[PDB]
């Protein structure tokens, strides 16, 4: 365990869920898969990666949604016809694991969660808001 | 810092919510519209049942091997929403509010007769941290 003063020399990796905890689905799985993940694992948004680990993009269930509300009713049928590609969202911040740990702070302000990657955009796991706000409250109820 | 929840909340006009009395077709419509992932549940009066979001309502309709959409008709928003939260009143102090929102995206707060006055949001927190951080 770091001193309050030790904090920010940290590194998001520190600090990170590591890749192997994370839910994630590939670019060419289709949408009817990434529904079950999302649902099964109980999250709202989840990274993407190709087969190769590389992080590409987000998708949630919202996007899922969007894709399949028809004028007169939920087009469930479109779900294994869409890949995770045509709806997820590419544009999307990213840390690096040796970034420091302020860069961190900053971007989970507006994003509930941020991917972390290696170098080549290699998936390395995600720099949540609880993991910031637990910290955050230990540094704070001790100072 | 000596501030309260109340200071620092999204005010109840700018919240989302369900109101009461509404099938889990309505709640997912406002949801995929809003486009957020878990919204208040509230009455006319405006006092605060519960939470309903995107993932309760997959995981109420969740079948064996797929998702049964058409049943969210049947799916009263009461049946499927949280109502075990935490609340917070206007004058609560800031750092309760920043403890209740570790395990929670948004936490939310009510008035001396229990009205519903907004939600404590994490961003908010974040918002707040981060400038007192950086000073
Ligand atoms: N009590 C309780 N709270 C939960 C549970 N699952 C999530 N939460 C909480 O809900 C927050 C919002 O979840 P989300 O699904 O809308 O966004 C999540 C989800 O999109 C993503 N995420 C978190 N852990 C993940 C993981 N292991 N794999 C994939 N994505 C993950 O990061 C977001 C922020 O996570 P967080 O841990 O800071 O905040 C959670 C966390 O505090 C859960 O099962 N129970
Ligand atoms: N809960 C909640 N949070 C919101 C909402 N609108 C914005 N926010 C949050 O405040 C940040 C600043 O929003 P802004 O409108 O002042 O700047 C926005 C705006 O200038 C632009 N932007 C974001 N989404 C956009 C969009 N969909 N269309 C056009 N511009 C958009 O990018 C900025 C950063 O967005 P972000 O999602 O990373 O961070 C948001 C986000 O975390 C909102 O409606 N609800
Ligand atoms: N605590 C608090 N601050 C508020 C509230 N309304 C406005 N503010 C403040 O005024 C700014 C401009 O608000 P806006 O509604 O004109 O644009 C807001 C609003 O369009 C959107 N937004 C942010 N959080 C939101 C949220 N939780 N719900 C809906 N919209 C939200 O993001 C914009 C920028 O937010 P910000 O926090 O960077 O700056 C706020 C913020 O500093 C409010 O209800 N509570
Ligand atoms: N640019 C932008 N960013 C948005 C918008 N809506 C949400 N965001 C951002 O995504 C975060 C996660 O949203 P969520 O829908 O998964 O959880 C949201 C949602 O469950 C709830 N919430 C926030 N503002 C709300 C609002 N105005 N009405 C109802 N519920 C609201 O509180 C959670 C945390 O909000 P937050 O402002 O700290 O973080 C937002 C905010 O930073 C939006 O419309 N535009
Ligand atoms: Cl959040």
């Amino acid at each position: 365990s770091l001193q309050s003063d030790q904090l920010l020399e940290a590194t998001v990796g520190q600090f990170m869920i590591e890749a192997d905890k994370v839910a994630h689905v590939q670019v060419g799985n289709n949408l009817e898969h990434a529904l079950l993940v999302l649902t099964k694992t109980g999250y709202t948004a989840i990274p993407v990666l190709d087969p190769s680990y590389r992080l590409h993009g987000l998708i949630g269930t919202n996007m899922i949604m969007n894709s399949i509300f028809g004028l007169e009713r939920i087009e469930f049928e479109k779900l294994d016809q869409i890949t995770v590609e045509e709806v997820m969202l590419t544009d999307i911040p990213r840390l690096h694991i040796n970034d420091p740990i302020m860069k961190g702070f900053g971007m989970v302000i507006n994003n509930g969660f941020v991917c972390v990657e290696n170098d080549e955009q290699v998936f390395e796991g995600i720099f949540t808001r609880r993991v910031v706000l637990k910290e955050l409250n230990k540094h704070i109820r001790s100072l």
